[PDB]
């Protein structure tokens, strides 16, 4: 008999964030039974990967998604009798699996642990989802420094924290490959490929006016630059994009990157401006310095690491950072050089690790991630 | 239009608890409109205190039944009667439940009795982790004791969600202690120091009994002035071994366990308690009674703290001396009986009351903590 490990997900986000761990556990067949719970079309996903679910719970209001679950999880937990359940995040299927398995005894460990805004109504429900798994879970699987201490705040034992780095920064292995094509790559191939995307509401009119400004400016002063813009659908964005952006030679836009695509431009790619927290976690594993079009930002991590700068949505403001980091080479080899602090690519390697020292099969706590 | 304030229990302890606050809810017309729903798996405590509940889920049991069965419940009965907050007690399921069921609404919550930690969710459970899941969905902390509320802080809670109230259990006396109060033991201990003894812990039931009995006995011999009151643990594991070493003494009364409104009306005319009950320690000292807890430890340290309580044990000799001493010497019985009890002075439910309409902004001012 092996560590029974059942992974439990059920969102496009959550599945590809838990793919390289699912794969990390299936290394290790000696001391690990790995089993894939679903609750949820998120098989998209999982035919990239090669995960094949053992279970698929259907839940196709707030209250009837957590009875569904729970009704759902009670037979699947006492037929596989898991040693360990593994919940990703902040949403509802993580709170409800961790529950679920508080009330058949059945350990909880927590990847992405730790994330706070302290802030109960925004976001809503994901905040108190993430503070009633922290409260569920056993081993809590902190991405970063941060996020532990964020923990420790609320007098969580230090033992059960691992800083393991993200799990996000796993997949860029299973995703990238030599052989990738796109007629954009083509079209941007002697220049600086510039990736810029603005998908927050928030910033629909006035401020996205103000960026496109700055933009235009950017591409009229250099000739060696090459800027890529994925659009928003919403004729919100799309028409004062195409008005003020769609007949510059050095700007191309396009129709919103597949994951697949975006894990494929960041090799090519030389600076990003972008209002995504998952390009803002991403790019600095492969050296890209981000520009982050917000006056704020929830995580702390990468701004004190120097891996995004702040830069809000006024022209002067990105037109000058924008300037800067495309002449002067000093603050763009800087962010460049800094490793990501959300991680390594190793962290599946490491929460398996402390799945294995927790149960007593390896008697060494891992090296957290620093 | 008023603050809509719907209060949920389940047992019968919990009832208890809760009914001062129901009754104090219902002295502010003015401002609250009280509605009370039961989620019980309590007909005798719900009359004593003359409260009506206004929902009822009948509910039939594996922790996860229960979990659906509640959170199904509560749906309709929160859809309906749309209350601005939701008042839940302790460490009960039911109680996160309702919270939980709460929260999916968007709708307040106020917790009584809230910020006891072990930090070990394996003892208790599931009330500890019960407790802490509460404790992330309350709104409001309405924290028994200073100590409660530096649990919750040590838990990051804003220190603006957390009023020191003291416990509603100090809130019950006044409805079920009675001056025209009778009881053939009462009449038999007349004139006597009354010392009440409980014995309810399974740990105990065997040579530690056998200990402490026999300390007791030394204590009958010895003192004159003294009536010994033991409702004894039903158990045959404990009666059989109590009657048999303390059945034949005519300073001792072994009888069957009081009811609670019994209990609570033996406490004006009791001197001394020997117990291991966590009840009789939080209840007694409102009295100024002393207790000597039969246990090498508790979990909760604001009685050891305060002089209500002294951990005594179950070996012969110390609870002899210890009762001896508390029997012998004021100054000691003194510093005890005058102590203050640090779980509440009578006012809880009134200073919750207060938070309420004061989170609400009905009361300008934040009401004054207890002690």
């Amino acid at each position: 008999s092996k560590v029974k490990v059942m992974t439990v997900f059920g969102v496009r986000p959550e599945a590809i964030k838990m793919a390289p761990l699912i794969l990390e556990l299936q290394k290790h067949p000696e001391h690990i039974e790995s089993i894939v719970c679903v609750t949820a079309m998120l098989d998209q996903v999982l035919d990239v990967f090669n995960i094949k679910p053992d279970y698929d719970l259907d839940i196709m209001t707030l209250n009837d998604i957590s009875v569904r679950v729970l009704q759902g999880l009670e037979p699947v937990l006492q037929e596989a009798k898991p040693d360990i359940v593994l919940v990703h995040g902040d949403t509802l299927t993580t709170f409800l699996a961790s529950y679920a398995a508080f009330m058949q005894q059945i350990k909880v460990g927590h990847v992405e642990a730790g994330l706070r805004t302290w802030n109960k109504l925004s976001p809503f429900p994901e905040e108190m989802n993430r503070q009633l798994t922290g409260v569920l879970a056993d081993l809590h699987f902190a991405p970063t420094d941060w996020s532990a201490s964020n923990l420790r705040k609320e007098n969580k034992q230090d033992a059960s924290i691992f800083v393991t780095g993200n799990t996000v920064t796993d997949v860029f292995q299973y995703t990238v490959r030599s052989d990738y094509k796109h007629e954009v790559l083509d079209w941007a191939q002697g220049k600086r490929l510039v990736l810029m995307t603005a998908h927050r509401r928030e910033s629909q009119g006035e401020p996205h006016r103000n960026i496109f400004r700055a933009v235009r400016r950017i591409a009229d002063e250099f000739e060696d630059i090459a800027i890529v813009y994925p659009v928003h659908p919403s004729p919100a964005v799309r028409e004062p994009a195409h008005e003020m952006l769609g007949d510059h030679p050095r700007i191309k836009l396009i129709d919103p990157l597949d994951v697949v695509d975006l894990h494929n431009f960041y090799p090519h790619t030389h600076l990003i401006l972008t209002d995504s927290g998952g390009l803002q976690e991403e790019a600095p594993s492969f050296g890209i310095p981000v520009l982050v079009l917000r006056e704020t930002t929830e995580r702390p991590e990468g701004i004190d690491a120097g891996t995004l700068e702040l830069v809000g949505t006024d022209e002067e403001k990105v037109y000058a950072r924008a300037k800067a980091l495309l002449s002067d080479e000093t603050t763009y080899a800087r962010m460049s050089k800094a490793a990501n602090p959300y991680g390594d690519g190793k962290a599946s390697q490491r929460i398996v690790s402390a799945i294995l020292h927790s149960f007593g099969v390896l008697e060494e706590r891992p090296e957290p991630f620093h």
